[PDB]
């Protein structure tokens, strides 16, 4: 199963980073959150997590995107950055 979420962050100035480390994988398409940077907007917001897949940013499709494409979109954004997320899998497993 997967959860689909939407997270809105607000840039204080046009050059502020979001505080996210985005990666590609060789074995599946998409752009994924690896980790959030300390003290950054995303961390402060508290909703995004490692292994989230970024499906879209501000209505721009990222399903088959790249980290560079995400960077272009974010760097050119307005103040509000809305991310649509897919979060797969079980949060707890007994094994």
């Amino acid at each position: 199963s997967m959860e689909i979420l939407q997270v809105a962050l607000h840039k204080r100035d046009s050059g502020e980073q979001l505080g996210i480390k985005l990666v590609r994988r060789t074995d599946e398409p998409g752009v994924f959150i690896l980790d959030l940077l300390e003290g950054g907007l995303a961390a402060q917001d508290g909703r995004l997590s490692s292994n989230d897949r970024v499906l879209a940013i501000n209505g721009h499709d990222l399903k088959y995107g790249t980290p560079e494409l995400a960077a272009q979109i974010i760097q050119a954004s307005g103040e509000r950055v809305n991310l649509t997320i897919a979060r797969p899998g079980k949060p707890e497993i007994e094994l």
